[PDB]
């Protein structure tokens, strides 16, 4: 029993983390074989970062201009090409670590771990989700750009997020690996404001499964609902509304408890109408919608 | 900015994991060297767990007794010690991935991190605190029993805590890796409860200036107050007494915010009295006590 934030081993991730400077600007790259990834902004001054033409800075760029360091290991830069808002550094030596990997475009919703990372070192990990607004809710200071969001299916890690900016309002946008940003975001310095963040209800539903499979049942009560009321009460709430698809992709928690889905949609229901009274659910005293149903499985299964 | 929930990076520990088979009890194991270390009720039927007399049931066991896999290979047994509450099984093979490492028993309300592993092969990884009962508050599942609990010192593991026992309440009891248990707990299928789960007073202080340092502010108020008053105040709501000693380690988190410790007692101590209004700090809805001061300097400054 027990029932706790769990990022995945970083282990098979700190492995592929290296220093990226260029000029007086440093922050993290991954190293997959012959190729270290970063945020193309690694090229900017503060100044260029308000108004940057990407193409125009990369041409006053050489190879030699990316100082690329493994460790206390310099890494010789033998190409450099912008795929979108990354750079892509073509070394001549494939890191030895490279795991077993796939580069994997997540849908908001979908959880990963971040492994925080200054001048390519580890400082720790945590679990995230994609937000339905596309920001992500990090720990990043200066220097933890290019830091890395994954999940591992037991030895292929699937890297699904760059860290790239900090949004005034202290959220955190960034890429897939491809280059491309989650939402309407962008590597300037400009006005970009978050949407609503909305609540991942399939999330909180699962993590109400776990709580009754780890014996914190209280908040279970004698109502039923249907999607179409329950989904009046999830607008009023800005949570997600629940589709069928959240409904089959909950069926298995469903299963293991005897608890129908809409039962547990009652009591979601019951506790956005009415809070949780000063009480708490799994050591929370608000709703946890950071476990996907996948993550609960795992986590009250023990798969590795 | 922003401030999460964060566990040390597992690399380091990962490769210190092998599973231990004793009969039918499969669990995991830490290898140091040429040891690895593992609950010595490894050794016991569910029928021994009742009331072990675990030198008695130790005679009937020998090296080869003993099965010891790191991922695909098996380990050679070539001694086997109790002290305390571990078995220290000599291999004839030194871990090649053997970090810098040391055996440190932790105080209540310090904090690390957990690698949860099933068959000698990490799942997860999460952060904890040894509260004040000298429980901790982990996911645990069978096969997950001789996962540890560290600190990392930038190269150096400080190894802290072994997995033993679920208490019938769904807390966690072990050991520090010299095999003495946490608190008055005992490797026994016995009536054993929890104590009085106190808050870590100066964790949850620590947490609520990393609020300020990260733009939370809402919870600041125009009081003061006294360690004597603030403790009556404490003492109601089942707090840690504040020390001098407690208010000191604050210190440098005072002087970069500016704001007295005793400040944010009171601010604490509203809190306390008030509730929060359904409003949120750092995301949390409770005072999370599971940062220490060290945790929030580290995280906010951005120590590897
Ligand atoms: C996130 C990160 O590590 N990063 C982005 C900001 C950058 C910086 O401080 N500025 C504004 C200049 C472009 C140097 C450092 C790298
Ligand atoms: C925690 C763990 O992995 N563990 C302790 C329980 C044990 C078990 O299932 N019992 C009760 C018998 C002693 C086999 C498995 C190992």
């Amino acid at each position: 029993s027990g029932f706790r934030k769990m990022a995945f081993p970083s282990g098979k991730v700190e492995g592929c983390m290296v220093q990226v400077t260029c000029g007086t600007t440093t922050l993290n790259g991954l190293w997959l074989d012959d190729v270290v990834y970063c945020p193309r902004h690694v090229i900017c001054t503060s100044e260029d970062m308000l108004n940057p033409n990407y193409e125009d800075l990369l041409i006053r760029k050489s190879n030699h201009n990316f100082l690329v360091q493994a460790g206390n290991v310099q890494l010789r830069v033998i190409g450099h090409s912008m795929q979108n808002c990354v750079l892509k550094l073509k070394v001549d030596t494939a890191n030895p670590k490279t795991p077993k990997y796939k580069f994997v475009r997540i849908q908001p919703g979908q959880t990963f771990s971040v492994l925080a990372c200054y001048n390519g070192s580890p400082s720790g990990v945590y679990q995230c989700a994609m937000r339905p607004n596309f920001t992500i809710k990090g720990s990043f200071l200066n220097g933890s750009c290019g830091s890395v969001g994954f999940n591992i299916d037991y030895d292929c890690v699937s890297f699904c997020y760059m860290h790239h900016m900090e949004l005034p309002t202290g959220v955190h946008a960034g890429t897939d690996l491809e280059g491309n940003f989650y939402g309407p975001f962008v590597d300037r310095q400009t006005a970009q404001a978050a949407g609503t963040d909305t609540t991942i209800t399939v999330n909180v539903l699962a993590w109400l499964y776990a709580a009754v499979i780890n014996g914190d049942r209280w908040f279970l009560n004698r109502f039923t609902t249907t999607l179409n009321d329950f989904n009046l009460v999830a607008m009023k709430y800005n949570y997600e509304p629940l589709t069928q698809d959240h409904v089959d992709i909950l069926g298995p928690l469903s299963a293991q408890t005897g608890i129908a889905v809409l039962d547990m949609c009652a009591s979601l229901k019951e506790l956005l109408q009415n809070g949780m009274n000063g009480r708490t659910i799994l050591g929370s005293a608000l709703l946890e919608d950071e476990f996907t149903p996948f993550d609960v499985v795992r986590q009250c299964s023990g798969v590795t």
